[PDB]
């Protein structure tokens, strides 16, 4: 039952106690009727000096700030998450790969800017609005955690999302869709490359979702980006991801020697089965990312949609 | 959900503090022994909420343990569950500064900084004595030593556990320590604190027999000469009365020994069907031969 909190860094280690901590203060706070004005301006802060105490992993020295924690508590509700879930997989073991995901590959963790928090403020408000008239259901980032580590005195500031990508199954190719660009010699021999707009074309790569699912996605698409446009920012992207049946079935028995393509819509949110009647077995995992950036937003949201409208059978 | 609702606001972050500590130390592992940084050692935690859950709590308070560990250890050599005393502080708000825990369980007294300092400079040999005597011994239980800052204002707090039972009602209180007795101002209040000298003008005895007197003289006498042996003194013997049948005015003078400790029944050949409670208090103020006359005095009371 024990928690030890150890990791790598220290700041991991921070992480996951402050992550603990606000969780386990959240439970004991009464869930609103509705959200106050003040829920979006509020933050808790806590500020730890152990002494000749309970150094083995933590630093002794040590600030967390979480903030609207009222708001993304409602937030994580709206997008289906249990905070028990969340803490644990934030807590059970350390965070891996600035880029984290926790170890059940379920959440992802970003480092970000002073300005990303502010823009995330500035935008917060109209943010629940959105989700909550769509029932969660968006392409847009899932923010369920805004928070602020100090540690060596050195402030850092961290977003969690939502993994676009499936938390079994291996993704095999990646994109990032969003003027001309594409993925560098340098990017394009590395482990798993981002591939940017100009490689999808290059490749030729479509896919062949199904009708049905084509139309749920695009309107789903059309909705999100007219509300960005309509809150003024630009220079987000599409991110998809490529997941090949059969050579994850090859793979989870090459390892071995040493259901296929199924996969939960209450997990892999983002994930989609090929069509039935499509060249390979495949599932996609495609969602909106790189929102906080804040040449037109209105027509970066018409060329967007017509663009990902075009890469869809 | 704990809502940590309190009668004044110190309780409720006394309340918060005790829970958020004794969580933590659930996450700490209990080591083989303790070591000597851990009789210097502190938690120290200061939280500044803004328009976040204020309904109960201060949005700025600070809340500092002493020995976290030392405490923790006593704890268990007392008997005493971690999540028992958690629950006991914090499932309601305490109680009548002078306070008990809404089950009468424990009390917390507000102390100085002079008797922390003092609580410090005994600790070790404090801790050393209580697991020498396997935790059978009629000194003061310290279960936990705790700072609250609450408007930029510090108060310092020792949690021990009670000497009177928890549930059964204590009808009179005797603090024997010269000569000196209670004001007509203390004798008139509800239980009054009747100081040596009206307990023997009073002639109550206390009828406990012989192998439970003799035992219990054994410990008294290993308590003051380790209290000698420290340079302590102005120590008292705290002493209260059940008289069963007044209350009569589910069980009669019926108790749990592993709860209320420092019970004893009174002989079958007695004047009346009594409880008694007898502990030692207020030891952290710093000749010898105190231990002599005190345990003296305490001889001819069985
Ligand atoms: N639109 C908007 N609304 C807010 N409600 C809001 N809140 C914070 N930001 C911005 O990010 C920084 C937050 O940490 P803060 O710097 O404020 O944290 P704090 O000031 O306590 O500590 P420091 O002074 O030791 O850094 C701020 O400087 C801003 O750049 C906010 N932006
Ligand atoms: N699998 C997964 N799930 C998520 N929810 C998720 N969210 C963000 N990524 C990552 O955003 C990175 C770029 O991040 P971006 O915002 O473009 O900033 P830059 O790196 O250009 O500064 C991409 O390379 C993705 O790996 C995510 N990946």
């Amino acid at each position: 039952k024990v928690k030890l909190f150890r990791a790598s860094e220290p700041i991991l280690s921070v992480l996951m106690w402050g992550v603990n901590h606000t969780i386990n203060e959240l439970s004991n706070v009464p869930v609103p009727v509705m959200l106050m004005p003040d829920d979006f301006k509020a933050y808790s802060k806590i500020k730890v000096d152990n002494h000749l105490f309970n150094k083995e992993n933590l630093p002794s020295r040590f600030k967390f700030k979480e903030y609207c924690p009222m708001v993304f508590r409602n937030l994580r509700e709206r997008f289906g998450i249990d905070d028990q879930d969340y803490q644990n997989s934030v807590t059970r073991s350390a965070p891996i790969n600035r880029f984290l995901t926790t170890y059940d590959r379920r959440f992802v963790i970003k480092t970000v800017s002073s300005e990303d928090v502010a823009e995330m403020h500035n935008i917060l408000k109209k943010y629940h609005q959105f989700i909550v008239e769509c029932h969660g259901n968006t392409l847009l980032p899932q923010f369920l955690g805004m928070y602020r580590l100090t540690v060596d005195g050195v402030e850092t500031y961290m977003v969690v999302t939502r993994n676009v990508f499936s938390h079994r199954l291996t993704v095999h190719r990646k994109y990032d869709l969003k003027v001309a660009r594409e993925a560098s010699d340098k990017e394009k021999a590395k482990d798993l490359p981002t591939f940017k707009d100009n490689d999808f074309l290059n490749e030729g790569q479509k896919l062949h979702v199904g009708e049905e699912s084509k139309k749920n996605f695009l309107e789903k698409l059309k909705r999100d980006v007219e509300f960005l446009a309509q809150l003024k920012i630009m220079d987000y992207s599409l991110l998809v991801g490529i997941h090949d049946v059969d050579r994850a079935e090859q793979e989870e028995m090459e390892v071995e020697e040493r259901g296929p393509g199924e996969f939960d819509p209450s997990v892999d949110v983002y994930a989609m089965k090929s069509h039935e009647s499509s060249p390979k077995k495949e599932v996609y995992f495609m969602a909106i990312i790189d929102i906080l950036t804040p040449v037109n937003p209105e027509q970066y949201s018409k060329r967007f949609n017509e663009f990902m409208s075009n890469i869809l059978t």
